[PDB]
């Protein structure tokens, strides 16, 4: 089990080094970032400063370019959702280099006043469109909150959809924070996620630096450490409290008391 | 001697309102609590006689759907709309005045709307004064929503701030479990804040089903209501799930019940 820090840089370079330093500094194993279009970083600095650092980059995010360029995997629009489509394949080219994993979070779309079966069709075709596109990429399913999506909101939603997606190239992302709300039994949910899990975010039930809120981490890691959870555990929270410094080191803090 | 109640879904709704109330009563819930846009456009006396029928009195009045459906805001930026807001909840009030039901501020205090935190507060102060003036023997609730809802009054904390500032027992506090799961730190301690002024109290479970079906710990919850002495309403506030409305509100009943009688 592996503990990463989610660094937030601007649409660049000046954010990432800090974000990074900071996650070395704090002892976190790797980092997590979030791009909305990857095709205007170079990214070989980016793995020129990891490997100066010894900080591998474990997941890249893809929420931005849904929620700032309108694109989406379930889109209604056809010539859109291509577009959705070959932006996410690029954020697979970057993931590539550093054998990284490409969250699916927001970017997958809404429901926008159509049924859950068309969503989900649509969902569905796009994912085996992005595996035929992609040969070895990796994708991760993030289940979200009824505020944020009415397409997949729990981690039972994700499993059926895998089972359609039928490819093990495809798994899910749960996050502490939406599941304290989502989700029934957390740690049951876990289990029957199981091997199926294969990123993990955490924050706490305020979305503040963990250890900072009411959210039972001890019964999460419990049950982490029994289905065998050897991935990583990355830190998605809002820059509170303190800042975006503190919020790491607290962090880092609590869930290491833990592992 | 805390009593438990119902809220109970009507359309904007005599036949929503004579089948909830009677759900109610079957399940033993001792009060219920409505949700109404415009008051004007409902015949409030058949409301009354039913309940008297019933012997289930309305203990509560929503109002978040004057803002949701008609835009209307205590805190609006254009103050012709914020005028409109408070000549609509005194149209509540009026109604409220019939059965001592408390008035809910929820939603229709409005949004920052890009303003600041500070603006937004000040006119609310000012609304909820004029309110004050308005009536003689209204009684309001602030609820604090989580942040999907909005970003004014997200916690019990900011609800107690703004009390302070109006200075009036008129007007308390209304803590919703669903909403504090998300928002509160430490929930108990949130509420031994709050202390005196919980006048209403909102239950659903995490996930907003109805208690009992989420990891919400409601135990603490209720040890710290004893410890604060609260005595007044506890109101299922959930969605119909499990199996629906009235499965859900037994579900509820069952969960609230033994807390309380232990």
């Amino acid at each position: 089990m592996k503990l990463s820090l989610v660094i937030s840089t601007s649409d660049f370079k000046g954010d990432l080094r800090k974000g990074m330093e900071l996650a070395k500094r704090v002892g976190y194993q790797a980092v997590e970032i979030a791009v909305r279009d990857p095709s205007i970083v170079d990214w070989n600095e980016v793995k020129i400063l990891s490997e100066e650092l010894n900080l591998p980059i474990c997941a890249i995010g893809t929420g931005q370019a849904y929620l700032a360029d309108g694109l989406s995997l379930t889109h209604p629009n056809d010539e859109i959702r291509k577009k959705a489509i070959e932006r996410v394949v690029k954020h697979t080219e970057v993931a590539g280099m550093f054998g990284a994993l490409v969250i699916i979070g927001l970017v997958r779309g809404r429901r926008e006043g159509r049924s859950y079966e068309e969503t989900e069709e649509l969902f569905i075709e796009s994912m085996k469109r992005l595996l035929e596109l992609t040969e070895h990429a990796k994708f991760v399913i993030e289940p979200l909150n009824r505020y944020e999506t009415d397409f997949i909101n729990t981690i039972d939603d994700a499993l059926r959809i895998l089972r359609k997606i039928n490819s093990n190239r495809v798994g899910i992302l749960a996050d502490t924070f939406h599941m304290n709300i989502e989700e029934v039994n957390i740690p049951e949910s876990l289990k029957r996620a199981g091997e199926k899990l294969y990123h993990f975010h955490v924050a706490d039930s305020n979305r503040w630096a963990p250890g900072c809120g009411h959210f039972d981490f001890r019964s999460v890691f419990n049950t982490l450490k029994e289905i065998g959870y050897n991935r990583y555990v990355s830190v998605e929270c809002l820059p509170l409290p303190g800042g975006m410094e503190e919020a790491a080191e607290i962090a880092f803090k609590t869930l290491k008391e833990l592992i």
